């Protein structure tokens, strides 16, 4: 099923599901899914199965 990602404001250092690099930056670093809580980068979204 798809994921349903959504931007995230992360409070402490979170690492993309996906690729495994930080996901850096003060504020909206990632997006995180609203079924799942997979965590990714906004340019690691369209790279993520449909494994929801
Ligand atoms: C030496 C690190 C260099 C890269 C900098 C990345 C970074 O600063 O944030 C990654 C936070 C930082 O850890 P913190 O210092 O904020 O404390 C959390 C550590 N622990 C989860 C064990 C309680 O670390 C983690 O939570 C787990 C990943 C640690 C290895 C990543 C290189
Ligand atoms: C905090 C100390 C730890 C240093 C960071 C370690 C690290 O994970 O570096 C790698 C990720 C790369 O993330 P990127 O945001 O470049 O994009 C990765 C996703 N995609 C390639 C698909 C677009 O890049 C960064 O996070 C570095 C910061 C980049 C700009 C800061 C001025
Ligand atoms: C004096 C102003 C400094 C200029 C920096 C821009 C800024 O205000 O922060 C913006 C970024 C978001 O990243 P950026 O918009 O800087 O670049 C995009 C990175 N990526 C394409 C991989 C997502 O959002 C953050 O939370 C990071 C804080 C700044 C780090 C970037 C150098
Ligand atoms: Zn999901
Ligand atoms: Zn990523």
């Amino acid at each position: 099923m798809p994921h349903r990602f959504k931007v995230y404001n992360y409070m402490s250092p979170t690492f993309c599901d996906h690729c495994g690099s930080l996901l850096w930056g003060l504020v909206k670093q990632g997006l995180k899914c609203e079924d799942c809580g997979m965590n990714v980068h906004h340019k690691c979204r369209e790279k993520v199965a449909n494994l929801c």
